[PDB]
This record gives C-alpha cells, sequence and structure tokens, in this order.
C-alpha cells in the first residue's frame, strides 16, 4: 500500500499518476503566516481544487507532491485539497534548495532520522506519512547536499519509500547522484532521476536507463519547445526503455519562492495546468503512433511500481 | 499600551523587563517539523517555564522574545509559556539573519506589509499582534539588509513600535544602520542598537547614546571562557568575561548616558540554529539563565556603587519607555 495525505491506497486505486507536481512552492510556516501573498489561503485552495478537478477529468487520479519542508509543504492543505477535488495526493519528505539553518546544520545521522520520522510516524503531528524523498542538488553536489542524498538512501533503504531527484543550473548531473546512490547500497530502481527532459543528450539518459535508474520526463510544459522534449519520451520507448519513463508537469498553484507573481506567468505560457500532460502530451505521443497500451504503462504502471514500497 | 501574547498591558505593568531574549532559537516550521530534537515540545515547554519562573521569582516580569519568523518563532510557544510562568512575552516581527527565499525575494514594500501584518493584525491566524521589530545585518548591510531596515522603519513611523538590530561576525555596525534609519526619518528613540556589548570600544557606544539611540548592553552572561578547546562556544559566545560586558552599563552611566541603556542575557531554552547539543554548552556557562540579570549583574553593579535607583531605571523606567507606542 502506498500512503496518502488521506491514508493508505492499495496499488489499483492509483491509477494514472502526476509523479512530479506542487500544490505550493513556498518556504516553511509562510503561508501560514501570510497567507495574503497568496491572495489568501481560501483563493489559493480554490484554485488548488479548480485545477486538480481540472486534471481529474483528464483522466488523472493521483499527484506526488514533491515539496519538502524548506518549500514549505503544508500536508493539512493537501489533505482538504485532495479531499475536495477526489485526486489521491502523496506527500513527500527530503530537503530542496533552501534548507534553513536548522537543517543544513545537521549531519547525515540526524537527516536520516528527521526523514525516517517524516515517513514512518507523521508529518507534523497530522499522521500523515510521506510516500517519496525528494533531493535538490545544484551543479557540483555540495558536502551538504551528499549528506541529504546518502540520508535520503538511508531512509529509503528503511522503509522502501522511492527517491526523486533533480540538478538545478545543468542539464546532466544524474550520474553524481547515481555514483553516491549506489555506494549506499541503494538500488536504481528506487530512483527517479527528474527534470531529465532539461538535456538532449539522449546517450546520456538511455545510459541512465540501462543502469535501472527511473528517467523522470516531467517539466514539458516549461519549455517557455514541449514537442522536442516530449519527444524524448518516443526516443526513449524506441530504445526499449518504456517501463523507465515517468512524465508530469513540475506545475503548482502558488509560487511565493521566486519573483511576486510569477503564478501569472507560468499561468500564461501554460493555461492547463497539471492537465497539460494528459491534455497535450499524451494525444501528440499517440499521434505519433505510440501505443495506448504503450502510454497506459508509462501514465499507470511505471508510478505505481516506483511509489509501492520495496525493501 | 504594549501588546503581549497574552494580550495588552499598561506601562506600570511591565516592571523588570530583560530586552533581548527567546523562548527558542529555531527555523520556521522546525519545532512543529522535528520536535524530537528538542526531546520533544512538551520537554522544551517545561525547561522553558522552570527558567522563566526562576527568572520572576528573581524578579522579572516581562520579556523581550525577538525571535522572527525565519528564527522560527511559535507565537503559541510563547503564550503557553508566558501563561503558565506568568512572566510577559512581547513578540517579534522583522528578519534575522536566515530569511527564506519566500522572505528574501520580498521587496521594501511587500516586507513594510509583512511587518505591519504582525503588528497591526496579528501573528499567523492567532490574533497575537508583535510588540517589536527585530532585524539582523552581517558586517557590511547587504542590499537586501538595507530592504529589511528600511521597512522596519517604515513600519514602526506607521505604528510607533520600536527597532531592535543585532549586527553578526562584526563587534561594530550601529553606524550603518544609524544612517539608514535616520534616512527614513526614525527616530533613535525608537532603536535600539543591540548586542552592543560585544565590543569595548565606548566612544563608538557615547556617540550612539548621545544621538538619542538605546543601547542594548544584552548578552551579558555570553562567554566562553574556560571552553578554549570548543571553538563553537567561542564564536557563539566570544572570549570576554561577563564582568567586562557588565561594565560596559557602569561606563555608560559614568559618562551620563543611564536613560540609553538597555540590558538582558539574549537567552534561550532551546537552539537548533547552530550545532547539535549547543544548549548543553549554554547552560553550563550559565545555569542561571534567564535569572542571570537579577541575580548576578544587578548586584556587582551594586558592589561597583551605581545606586539602585539607577539600575531600577536601567531595568523597569528605561525598556517601558522603549516599548511603550509612540
Ligand atoms: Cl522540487
Ligand atoms: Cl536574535
Amino acid at each position: 500500500r502506498i500512503n496518502t495525505v488521506r491514508g493508505p491506497i492499495t496499488i489499483s486505486e492509483v491509477g494514472f499518476t502526476l509523479t512530479h507536481e506542487h500544490i505550493c512552492g513556498s518556504s516553511a510556516g509562510f503561508l501560514r503566516a501570510w497567507p495574503e501573498f497568496f491572495g489568501s489561503r481560501e483563493a489559493l485552495v480554490e484554485k488548488a481544487v479548480r485545477g486538480l478537478r481540472r486534471a481529474r477529468a483528464a483522466g488523472v487520479r493521483t499527484i506526488v507532491d514533491v515539496s519538502t519542508f524548506d518549500l514549505g509543504r503544508d500536508v493539512r492543505l493537501l489533505a482538504e485539497v485532495s479531499r475536495a477535488a477526489d485526486v489521491h495526493i502523496v506527500a513527500a519528505t527530503g530537503v530542496w534548495l533552501d534548507p534553513p539553518l536548522s537543517i543544513r546544520m545537521r549531519s547525515v545521522e540526524e537527516l536520516t532520522q528527521f526523514f525516517l520520522r517524516e515517513i514512518q510516524y507523521g508529518i507534523e503531528d497530522t499522521g500523515i506519512r510521506a510516500g517519496i524523498i525528494k533531493v535538490a542538488i545544484t551543479g557540483k553536489v555540495t558536502p551538504f547536499q551528499e549528506l541529504v542524498l546518502r540520508a535520503a538512501a538511508r531512509a529509503s533503504l528503511a522503509t522502501g519509500v522511492p527517491v526523486i531527484t533533480h540538478t538545478a543550473g545543468s542539464q546532466r548531473g544524474g550520474e553524481q547522484q547515481a555514483a553516491i546512490f549506489e555506494s549506499e547500497g541503494l538500488s536504481p530502481s528506487r530512483v527517479c532521476i527528474g527534470h531529465s527532459d532539461e538535456t538532449d543528450d539522449l546517450s546520456y539518459l538511455t545510459a541512465l536507463a540501462a543502469r535501472g535508474y527511473l528517467i523522470g520526463l516531467d517539466r514539458i510544459p516549461h519549455s517557455a519547445s514541449w514537442q522536442t522534449r516530449a519527444l524524448l519520451i518516443k526516443a526513449l520507448i524506441d530504445q526499449g526503455y518504456m517501463k523507465q519513463i515517468l512524465v508530469s508537469n513540475d506545475w503548482l498553484f502558488g509560487i511565493s519562492s521566486y519573483v511576486t507573481n510569477f503564478m501569472d506567468v507560468m499561468d500564461s505560457v501554460n493555461p492547463d495546468g497539471m492537465a497539460f500532460i494528459p491534455l497535450r502530451v499524451i494525444p501528440f505521443l499517440r499521434e505519433k503512433g505510440i501505443p495506448q497500451e504503450t502510454l497506459a504503462g508509462i501514465t499507470v504502471t511505471n508510478p505505481a511500481r516506483f511509489l509501492s514500497p520495496t525493501l
């Protein structure tokens, strides 16, 4: 079973899954301390519920909210929006690119215990348990980011929950992360190398897939061209790695961690929001001759295999 | 009137005040996300209540908790502890040295609105209103820190609530801060240059006091004398004795600036923003905690000949004039 913000669900209930999404990209405590930044908490909820309902009408049944503590994850917001929209949401532990001092002063052992707390006991006082570990790194893995990756590997090994990563400021970087994960004994089948659609180096992606890594082609609408990114899905299929592909939008319904009103810029480029993958990418792949069964394998079978805790 | 975490109080109820303290030094959301870092939330509460009750027995009536959003201020914690210790706690808005992206990407106008929300409306959904603005800078004021200082000045001028500062990694920064504050029209009498006991430069201290600034001599117990083999203690607490800090109080009194002095411990009952278990190091250095000032500094200054009326002026009259909005 897979833990969601409304409790455990069985694999058969997961359905069509977007594996790299957010409700809100923010900072810890910020939605509670300045909800007016987003108009109001009520306005953010209404926008997220409409957006998730739109995705649900296009076939989505589950999203993975990869927001960590330091990206302002508010699991009570996620639970409210999940219930209102009837879309499952998997919550995350881990560390993104803006850890406060109380996180970035910590050792690998301490970070391991924090991730384990959020997976095994629950997030804050809610009883909601994380179902994924998210780690972000920058170009050249910093000493702290290496501790995070090792703590994530150790928490995954103790719980079976998967790890999803990405590299900021670089079109590659999966090899750095893979070497650290493998040094810890982590299986590549527990790891998605995310934002992999930001490179055109197909031999780099094929080599990671051949080692058993999942390839996150999950920023498709952020080409602000999306068709070129989406053709990477067909190319990995043609190489025989359909089972290794995860697809998503990397979307959100509010954002405070960048410039003011960046949400408006994003919405203007991708008015489909979370429905961009099912409404645009899936029909595009079908028009290119990808069979429905292969598309269902990528959007349903692969995410369930990835998310199912597997020791 | 002065807003506290139990509601508003009159000047006469403020009493003996510690003007630069914290209940917990942390990060936003951290106490709620990982309370076991502090043993538990319940243990932290008990430790803070015991500590504040001991300060109260020694005469303390009010503390100013200068914890900001980004230092992990948890106003519900402050309220629980204020009520059980029966000690007034003034809460803070502002920005410390670890703003997350959602804060450090903001403009001076946005920061001003945030501070005004916490002073005029309330903190989070609690209705508890801040009674002071806390700002921290690093050596040379950074562009973002200048926005913080300007927004603090604008919020103080709109609300009458005072501003308290400190500089990290430099024993002097008040002259740079003061220039910015005065460029915004802020009266120096609404500003405390905090942690001014980090320097022995009397010329610097007296010139600020002569301009009407309050001088925060407010880290008095902090000293790593005897802990030379603990590099993290020396960096946090310094190599000067508590007596050396305290005699800056005498020195400003002797130069005629008794009314410009604010005194405190800069203590706390939990800390996660530094090295693990650093609370144990601080506690070994000053087992009296927040009671250090009334129990050890006040008698010390009496032994050096300062009249009791002068010490009462510094610990009661000055903080009340400072905190009262104007
Ligand atoms: Cl992310
Ligand atoms: Cl502080």
